[PDB]
């Protein structure tokens, strides 16, 4: 019951976190280095950010320059973010990376104020399986006569209160992204 608990609550935790960065992904607004932070480049067999890879640098609100910790990593970073989900051909020079935004349009803005809204939707939907499968394991807790109706019964009440707050964490989290 409290292991079912606390697995959920802590599954809904990474759930939130997972948003924070696909919403980051997005910059309804303008440019910085969160945006960056969805994108992986394969580092030694493991799919790794380059937010932690290199120092995402911005002069300009139309200007990114990407100095990868490491110059081996450049070409390899470079790639991921022609391939990302950005819009953008990344440059290259031997040691940095020149992103240049675009500034965007009255429509795309627009286009992508229903991507942030419709990415917290599968966060919520993420929040929700997470919600339910434990809810089959304190059903499956109850139906063992490992507790009592009354003692699951409270755990259900919870394990619905719990949800509502990640949940709402992750309405005002799209609220910022309108």
């Amino acid at each position: 019951i409290d292991e079912a608990l606390f697995d959920a609550e802590e599954k809904m935790e990474k759930a939130v976190a997972v948003a924070r960065d696909d919403l980051s992904t997005i910059r309804t607004g303008r440019a910085n280095p969160g945006m960056f932070s969805r994108i992986t480049i394969d580092y030694y067999g493991a799919a790794t950010p380059i937010t932690q890879l290199a120092s995402i640098n911005v002069p300009e609100a139309r200007l990114v320059v990407i100095k990868p910790y490491e110059a081996n990593q450049l070409r390899a970073i470079e790639t991921a973010i022609r391939n990302s989900d950005l819009g953008v051909n990344p440059t290259n020079d031997g040691a940095l990376i020149r992103v240049a935004v675009p500034q965007l349009t009255e429509e795309r803005r627009r286009e992508l104020v229903k991507q942030a809204k419709h990415k917290g939707e599968e966060a919520k939907v993420s929040v929700r399986n997470i919600r339910r499968k434990a809810m089959e394991e304190l059903h499956r807790i109850r139906k063992e006569g490992e507790a009592g109706e009354d003692e699951v019964g409270r755990a259900e009440k919870d394990l619905d209160k719990t949800t509502h707050q990640y949940v709402t964490q992750i309405d005002e989290l799209v609220k910022h992204k309108e």
